[PDB]
């Protein structure tokens, strides 16, 4: 009568007792063909209740198991060409099956609603793993990438950059106490030059609304590409001031998650910020991601995509739905061996350019 939901948790170890990171591998088949998701959460940042992702699973199975298919069979027939379809719409008919069967509709389980997003898009395409066709996934076309650096010595921080740059990267993040940090900053501004290194910070709402402004100045000073989330989320009154006075650009990332309908525009008009952040295993997927882009481009707000630790196979699908838009500022993707147990992948980074 149905058709078959599998899944299997395999929890991300992390590099050398060991810690891991919560993560399901989910399979959808149905008349021969299957596609695969991944469920990836982040213990104190994703809104998904670990403890209830398995019966979530379980109670989707359940229901697959007891219905016929037929909205999803006529999707799969009606988009199965792709050439006469733009993945918006796709993506808007994905939303609609996913909203038919229960999943997230609340938007209390983002990871679990971008999962079998991505299931059904491989589902769609041939179960190959081709989440979303393009030059990128033919190799003909790659994607720029920033690197990664850590506040540490003066001199091993200059090591690390020496190595990016013969890397490639033209890019890098740094995670930002305050006064050692500026001076390592000036450190780096004597041996390396805005134009050859841009250099984006990361605060992940550090700051407080009272020693923020000061700092923003303080680090404007670096010619730094912009500072991400300064202060804690949910201060939309303190956030706007300090988009409206800081010489510093202001990226938001955590202020997205959550945010719905009408809630996500309320926060960009009222904030008005120079760029925001998608990370799609965050926001539910694709679908909302790219609602989150429109809602950008349309107040001629920045914005740039990343990756949120997800194994392998979410990176090849963030990666493949970033390079549809064509990006010519660097991305936060990039292949980063984290784990122990991650999925064999064809993806490579040479050159600061992340290519199949």
């Amino acid at each position: 009568s149905g058709m078959e939901l599998s899944y299997r948790r395999s929890d991300l170890i992390f590099k050398r007792v060991l810690t891991s990171k919560p993560t399901w591998f989910v399979r959808l088949d149905i008349d021969g063909h299957g596609g695969q998701g991944e469920v990836s959460l982040i213990p104190g940042l994703s809104l998904d209740p670990e403890e209830q992702i398995g019966r979530e699973l379980d109670l989707l199975a359940r229901r697959l198991r007891a219905e016929e298919p037929i909205r999803l069979r006529q999707f799969l027939a009606e988009r199965g060409g792709a050439d006469f379809s733009d993945y918006r719409s796709v993506l808007t008919d994905i939303a609609g099956i996913l909203d038919s069967w229960q999943v997230s509709t609340d938007g209390r389980f983002p990871a679990l609603r971008f999962a079998l997003e991505m299931a059904l898009l491989d589902l769609l395409s041939g179960g190959r793993q081709e989440w979303f066709a393009s030059d990128f996934t033919r190799g003909e076309k790659r994607i720029p990438v920033n690197g990664l650096i850590w506040m540490g010595e003066a001199a091993f921080m200059q090591e690390q950059i020496e190595a990016k740059l013969a890397e490639g990267y033209g890019c890098l993040k740094l995670k930002i106490d305050f006064d050692k940090e500026c001076a390592l900053l000036a450190g780096i501004r004597e041996s390396f030059s805005p134009q050859q290194l841009e250099i984006r910070v990361d605060a992940n709402g550090a700051f407080s609304p009272a020693n923020a402004p000061q700092r923003l100045k303080r680090l404007s000073q670096f010619h730094l590409h912009s500072i991400e989330q300064p202060i804690r989320q949910h201060q939309w009154s303190e956030m706007a001031a300090l988009c409206a006075n800081s010489p510093l650009a202001i990226a938001l990332d955590e202020e997205l998650i959550g945010l719905g309908a009408e809630q996500r525009s309320a926060m960009l008009d009222a904030i008005r910020p120079q760029y925001i952040i998608l990370k799609p295993s965050l926001l539910g997927g694709f679908h909302y991601a790219g609602q989150w882009i429109e809602l950008a481009r349309e107040r001629g707000i920045g914005f740039w995509i990343t990756s949120a630790l997800e194994s392998n196979l979410g990176l090849a699908a963030i990666a493949q739905w970033t390079a549809l838009y064509q990006p010519t500022m660097p991305q936060g993707l990039g292949t980063g061996q984290l784990y122990t147990n991650n999925l064999p992948s064809n993806l490579a980074v040479d050159g600061g350019l992340l290519g199949v």
